[PDB]
């Protein structure tokens, strides 16, 4: 589980919260933590697709919440939308938050379900910077369903270092690197 | 809190009516979330729901397809209201929508408390196939200042005893069935 | 002189009829010149609701900071600045107000209450129609008086707020009808 | 402020107008220099949800107006129908005016607020011809409330020619710009 | 299952295609009709996604046929893309002939299965021209997967003339009605 | 050579574990592949050809995907128009190739350069790279190059190939099956 690697990456990332920004928030159990994080003073607007993204929330006194539904799929309590994403389209995040399960230099950034690609994708497209929060378990690791390649990222978060391949790797693209 | 027991009798009720793998609308409030429970676990069924404490019952259900209209939440009813096009709603005509309503008046028609309800609610009056107002007692009389729409825009009531006589003639004369 | 007497006169009813205000209910205005008086004599820290067809009560409503305010739009009349709806779907058919404050020229005990302007009609029937309670703010110069476009029979109004209290046919008609004069 | 551009960028966007026209006006300050540069005798058919557009189209002697109504938001005096469904029904304007705090090539047409949404949407669904009219300090910037992509606009009005890269994308998506 | 009224139906729509259009095919036991009307000298592109579709297109000597890849779901044997978004986006077919299992004046056209509707939709945001061939037996049914509003359809096709309500729905919405 | 194909492909199959994302090439070697999973074995697969499509779709536990594009009559291939639709999504865990030649110098090659876009994908996007050739697929050179033998992780045969192969495979850590 990593809990405590988690939770230290997404405070890392909280810094990056300014207030009346919109955000969002992927799935998984890392972005919690980011929003767990935020001065419970700081008013933001926020955007999510999994119910334990929105029940985080729904918790903050003064966020201002939306949620992307569609169907829900239990892997990761995430909503697909059927097709057109209505409620995303009204948007353009300040600061997009994703998760990953892989971060690899060739292949990119991979996750495990095909059904979290649309949002992410859409994220990548539409939010204003890119902030990938990740445990350092992930680095070097591929599973099936891709992100995309991690040049579309502007900023990672980390627990700790990544072995010097990531660190030379995001020098060369303008990647910062926060651990 | 108030009216429970009445709520689970008009909810028994009114689960009688699903059929297998069909799509269900549910309408926000504590007495749609009986109606769920109350389905037969065993039977598969496409339900289609804007609110939090709905969208946890459907969750519980083994068979259920569950799909979330989403937007910007609103604590009161825990409920999402869509920004403006409702996406997720415009790909469905439900076979039965469930509604709820704070007031039932035979002139001034079926109510609630807030607005932010009624386009989700208007939604399903219109794409809806057959329309089911789950309502206890109490509701007979009460007028609220957001209103849903006329009685006969529903199918049938379900509540959990006879309503008074009033309500009695008027769903004979506009062939509405009460059911209770 | 005449014109300052008569806003006095309706200052007076607007602020009787503005203490039936409760937090948080769901108000209706009615046009023309008594009704903003109610509107500015609420009490500033009272959230509530409201919904006209009007520019002058809406600029009233507006300066209400605990004022949650809608405007029936439609086509713009010049007579009371009133929105003539196109379709009562858009706005208005989606309220109960819990109480209905309306404006009359003339009120009669068999003519009713009457206004000049037949087009406010589809508006004011409207919120006969569909609102809880029915409130009448006139001042006294109304009292006997008849105007070509019909509202309703006077019972129809739960309360009628004055500035003084009408003739006795009216409070003998109030008695009968069961309807509340406040002046 | 730019007062002097937005007025010469709503001049160029008025030459638009034809007589008896049914006609959007979106809300902001730009699009009162619009209906201010129509030429007085004209008649034409204006609907508007703003309360400053409305008192504009109310001193056109000649414009049969009408206000969409709904909720009243303070910011940009803007009125907000209770149902995006039943918004001016019937109601298929000749041409849209559309405002705009954000032109950008890939984030698409922003403003500031979320509530405006539903009518800027109403009428990019129902008119005829889609008119964006933006000074150019609007250009590049990307603001949190998405109207859509620049390819739902027929033609973009401004006060001078932008940068290249909107000269570009125009010419490619066929476009028309005005300036 | 009326397969001579939906031959008849799919011969009147096939008089549509002009040698060297591009056309989309819906899914389901209709469409097939219109692909084997079309004169095997005509030559023509399309457009499916479904096996018993491209199946037939396979055997059209002077047809180019494209697949639109993805999940496989038995129900008609369809292909569902992952991402809605990125599903065909370099075609604009010159006519889209679509399926439905109702066709209703209020409700809509709607079909059995929600993983149709992506496809469905994508035509109807892409298609040049929308053309809805459906048998005298779809009138007045509802199902419920709705792919949209009747407006949405520029041409409805049948085996015979409609009720009047639908003839009367058709004449004020500019809907051309073939049969 | 059906069954040496069907030996082959038989010895391939037994990499199959349940749950992976599994890409198979073209050819009439990989749908023997799908054949010799156990029907009970759950997966998801990608495939761009006709035959092989059919082959998953007779798999119940099979999450089949089909990459589409413009249908090419040899070898019932797909052509993609648009990797970013369904290929740029995947990751798969094994992709198993298929390859007409086998050459020390001029590496895998195969007889339709049309193949090439989707097997240099799988090449440079799937975890596991296996090789399923008959023994008369070893010294042949077809005009479409895949790539270096070294590009596979195994190469999966019907039986032991020539000493050149076996020794060019242990200086390049390649695996040979057979
Ligand atoms: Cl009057
Ligand atoms: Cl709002
Ligand atoms: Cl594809
Ligand atoms: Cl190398």
């Amino acid at each position: 589980r990593l809990v405590e690697e988690k939770r230290r990456a997404a405070k890392l990332a909280a810094t990056l919260v300014e207030p009346d920004q919109t955000l969002f928030f992927d799935c998984g159990t890392t972005t919690p933590w980011i929003i767990e994080a935020i001065d419970n003073e700081i008013p933001f607007t926020a955007v999510c697709y999994s119910l334990n993204t929105f029940l985080a929330l729904k918790e903050k006194p003064h966020c201002r919440a939306f949620l992307c539904g569609g169907e829900f799929h239990a892997s990761n309590a995430i909503f697909k939308p059927i097709d057109f994403q209505q409620t995303l389209n009204n948007f353009c995040p300040d600061i997009a938050f994703y998760s990953a399960a892989g971060v690899h230099v060739s292949k990119g950034a991979t996750c495990f379900n095909l059904e979290e690609l649309p949002v992410k994708h859409w994220a990548m497209s539409m939010a204003q910077k890119h902030v990938l929060v990740v445990d350092h378990s992930k680095f070097g690791k591929v599973r099936p369903a891709r992100m995309g390649d991690l040049k579309r990222f502007d900023i990672v978060v980390s627990d700790c270092c990544p072995e010097d391949e990531y660190v030379k790797y995001a020098q060369t693209q303008r990647i910062k690197l926060m651990y």
